[PDB]
């Protein structure tokens, strides 16, 4: 009879209303997910460019140090120019 | 308020479903030409950072040898000198 019918689709509607439910649920977990996944990328990403900075920074400091290094060398080597003009007018 | 028939009003209806399907084509061609962009954006940076990185190895290299060189010179004076006085 009908009323097996009336029973089961009860039971049913239930059920589907129970799996809407969580899968709503699963909506939430998910966004969160995502906000955690997000925050996750930031900070790979945050370090990885700390790291390709780093390198370029240690190029850079590296530049200048040379060219103070130089300069200095350079101070020494124009004294001694002027010495040697100076000497060989003497001659 | 002018009412519409119905036979008029599955008209407008087929007529907007025509026009949505366009405006998702549309989106479509643009969501590609957005990714193409993007991706070439990354490119970009890449290089960048790759020829600045280039350039300064360049100028590590350079300046060390012109050093070297300077420090050479200085050293040769110093002789020279030395040897200048011994004469004079």
């Amino acid at each position: 009879t009908r009323t097996n019918e009336k029973v089961e689709l009860q039971e049913l509607n239930d059920r589907f209303a129970n799996l809407i439910d969580k899968v709503r649920f699963l909506e939430q977990q998910n966004k969160i997910l995502l906000a955690e996944l997000e925050q996750l990328k930031g900070q790979g990403k945050s370090r990885l460019g700390d790291l390709y900075e780093e390198e370029m920074r240690e190029l850079r400091r590296q530049v200048d140090q040379l060219t103070n290094d130089k300069a200095r060398v350079e101070v020494e080597r124009d004294n001694l120019a002027e010495d040697i003009m100076r000497l060989r007018e003497k001659l």
